[PDB]
């Protein structure tokens, strides 16, 4: 969010890290992408 920097991230989602890098990985969308999500 360039523009606008408020933002977060819903409950459920969760940051992990991994010698590869890090993701976020959402318990209840069950979807995991490279950059941190949105609502």
């Amino acid at each position: 969010g360039s523009s606008g920097s408020s933002g977060g991230l819903p409950p459920g989602w969760r940051k992990i890290h991994d010698a590869a890098g890090t993701y976020y990985w959402h318990v209840p969308s069950g979807s995991t992408q490279w950059q941190r999500p949105t609502w």
